[PDB]
């Protein structure tokens, strides 16, 4: 689009 | 769209 | 787009 | 517990 | 707890 | 706690 907003993230435990 | 959201995630436990 | 925001998270526990 | 993550979040559009 | 991790966030559109 | 660590954030878009 014409703003864009991206998170990943990696956990062993807990990914909320 | 023209505002766009993403969200990724990866967890052995728990992703919520 | 043209304001783009990337965030990358790694844990061993809790990546809220 | 003996560590505590605590998170609050407020918005119109796209709390995840 | 005796480790305590505290956020709280504000937003119009986007509070990942 | 014995070490507490507190964040606040405000914004128009994107409080990650």
């Amino acid at each position: 689009g014409l703003f864009d907003i991206i998170k990943k993230v990696a956990s062993v435990i807990g990914g909320l």
